[PDB]
């Protein structure tokens, strides 16, 4: 349903410039996690309905970083905003999306497709969108399928990016990671909610709510057992995640 714009030769070689330097700084900074929240909660405030919020480089305003569920995110901006000022010429909506993408690639994840031209929009979308931690599978549906226009299995799939990362307690509240190993993008989040909670890792509400519902439950099934699979629907629902509102939603 994409029909992508035309950018330039100039545009195009920033990005592929952009996209590397973002590999250095990622990995060595060790904030891979935090760009791929970053690119998340940037895109995840798109409403189908109304054609507002999405990635278009808003969660850079005060005012956006200011909603509760953006909690931490300013370190991310503050982070990423050398670079951005070596490619004046990408709009922040993509740089973050290409962060993003980039974040789950130096992990080790899927390559996820990336496509320029968003533009970056004047006005923050109104706060409370984003998921609710401690809520369930028809909150999950109401956000990411009445919202953002996304389905089943790319809520299932979108859930396995805890698969890098940590709660903080000063952030969110909770705390930890869900993995023995946050800084690798694997199906191990599957692995880990499927074993039941062991000591160290996290659950939240919104995890445990996959493995009861009925749609849900076969996917992480599928996810735990082959990781293939679960990169593949991974890398589809993170592009569309990515690109919602986005050269047509
Ligand atoms: C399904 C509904 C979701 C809920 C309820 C949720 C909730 C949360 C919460 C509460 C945190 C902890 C923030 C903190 O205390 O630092 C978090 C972290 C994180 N989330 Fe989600 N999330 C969801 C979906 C996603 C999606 C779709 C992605 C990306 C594809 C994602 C990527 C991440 C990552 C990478 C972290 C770790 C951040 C870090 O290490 O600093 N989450 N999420
Ligand atoms: N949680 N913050 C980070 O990931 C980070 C912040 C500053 N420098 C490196 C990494
Ligand atoms: N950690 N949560 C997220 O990254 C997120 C989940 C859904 N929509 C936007 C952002
Ligand atoms: N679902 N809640 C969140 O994503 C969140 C809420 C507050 N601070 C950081 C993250």
């Amino acid at each position: 349903g994409k029909s992508y714009p035309t950018v330039s030769a100039d545009y195009q070689k920033a990005v592929e410039k952009a996209k590397k330097k973002l590999r250095g700084f990622i990995a060595e900074k060790r904030c891979a996690p935090l760009m791929l929240r970053l690119a998340a909660h940037s895109a995840g405030t798109f409403d189908k309905g109304t054609k507002t919020g999405g990635p278009f480089g808003t969660i850079k305003h005060p005012a956006e970083l200011a909603h509760s569920a953006n909690n931490g995110l300013d370190i991310a901006v503050r982070l990423l905003e050398p670079l951005k000022a070596e490619f004046p010429i990408l709009s922040y909506a993509d740089f973050y999306q290409l962060a993003g993408v980039v974040a789950v690639e130096v992990t080790g994840g899927p390559e996820v497709p990336f496509h320029p031209g968003r533009e970056d929009k004047p006005e923050p979308p109104p706060e409370g969108r984003l998921p609710d931690a401690t809520k369930g599978s028809d909150h999950l549906r109401d956000v990411f399928g009445k919202a953002m226009g996304l389905t089943d299995q790319d809520i299932v799939a979108l859930s396995g990016g805890h698969t890098i990362g940590a709660a903080h307690k000063e952030r969110s509240g909770f705390e930890g990671p869900w993995t023995s190993n946050p800084l690798i993008f694997d199906n191990s989040y599957f692995t880990e909610l499927l074993s039941g909670e062991k000591e160290g890792l996290l659950q939240l509400p919104s995890d445990k709510a996959l493995l009861s519902d009925p749609v849900f439950r076969p996917l992480v099934d599928k996810y735990a057992a082959d990781e293939d699979a679960f990169f593949a629907d991974y890398a589809e629902a993170h592009q569309k995640l990515s690109e919602l509102g986005f050269a047509d939603a």
